[PDB]
């Protein structure tokens, strides 16, 4: 893969480390998104590691519902990340534009997220940053989990406290070692938000938030059907001996919850099912003097 192997079409957005672009392969006329990161910056911001670790993760994970990176490459001043081109937007803005989601819609999305989590987990890889913001929807309405900046290969336990305040689990707020089960806590919060419009322990200020998370009652809105109320009740628990996903049968207990009875995990996993919504219709790359950073962006 090379910069001449494609033809830039337009800027899709402006990241902190640089733009990203809409590109067409000039070999098969396929589309991708070029995420460009200026090395000069990545390092000014002491963000080298975080950047390489994402590339690795993306190199060792393949799933219908996990975004794909077909490759990288770099010139003398920035790295390039060729990635799936997702048409459809982010589950977050879809949510806000419609206050709350209804049981089945939420159920669908949860089901696909469950599947990718099942995968990641079966390889001792935990995600760690489950928000509606990192879930993108592609043209046909399916899901694509993005940003694997916080995913780590965790065979036993880990420590690093990261993620997003509301969707975070207790054992992380209070610096304890944790396995992949935090992912199930966050999963429960994603579901609560798709159905309520808000997170359960929200609070404009951070610590006030780590507070409730740590010491607050889980109260459900009335229209919540029992099932969801039960699932969320098992998912969003503070005691890991009872939290779904961390039990004798791992993912199976989540996949087998009543709330997911009419779900053929097999049909869904093949994208051979129907979707509840289909989304609708300087810059000097190539330069190459000396690169003081090469030593750090070698795998690219």
């Amino acid at each position: 893969y090379s910069l001449q192997d494609f033809q830039i079409l337009r800027t899709l957005g402006t990241g902190s480390f640089g733009r990203v672009h809409l590109i067409r392969s000039r070999h098969n006329g396929r589309y991708y998104a070029m995420k460009v990161l200026k090395k000069e910056i990545v390092v000014r911001l002491k963000q080298v590691e975080h950047t390489n670790d994402e590339r690795l993760m993306l190199s060792i994970v393949t799933h219908p519902f996990i975004i794909r990176m077909w490759g990288t490459f770099q010139d003398a001043q920035q790295i390039f990340m060729i990635m799936d081109y997702i048409e459809g937007g982010e589950l977050f803005s879809l949510l806000r534009k419609s206050q709350r989601f209804p049981n089945p819609v939420a159920k669908f999305y949860a089901a696909e997220v469950c599947l990718a989590l099942e995968y990641l987990h079966s390889k001792d890889i935990i995600y760690r940053d489950l928000k509606p913001e990192n879930i993108l929807l592609d043209k046909n309405g399916h899901i694509k989990i993005t940003d694997f900046g916080f995913a780590k290969y965790v065979p036993d336990v880990t420590y690093t406290l990261c993620g997003t305040p509301d969707y975070i689990a207790p054992e992380v707020v209070s610096t304890k070692p944790y396995n992949k089960s935090i992912d199930w806590w966050s999963f429960g919060i994603l579901i609560y938000e798709m159905l309520a419009g808000y997170t359960p322990f929200y609070d404009s200020n951070t610590m006030k938030t780590y507070e409730k998370i740590l010491n607050a009652e889980l109260r459900f809105p009335p229209f919540f059907n029992e099932d969801v109320k039960d699932l969320l009740s098992r998912l969003i628990t503070r005691d890991l001996s009872q939290r779904l996903g961390n039990l004798q049968n791992g993912t199976e207990d989540v996949k087998n919850h009543p709330w997911f009875k009419e779900v053929v995990w097999e049909k869904l996993l093949s994208r051979n099912i129907e979707t509840p919504y289909e989304p609708p219709i300087d810059i000097n790359y190539g330069v190459q003097g000396e690169d003081p950073y090469a030593d750090l962006f070698r795998d690219f």
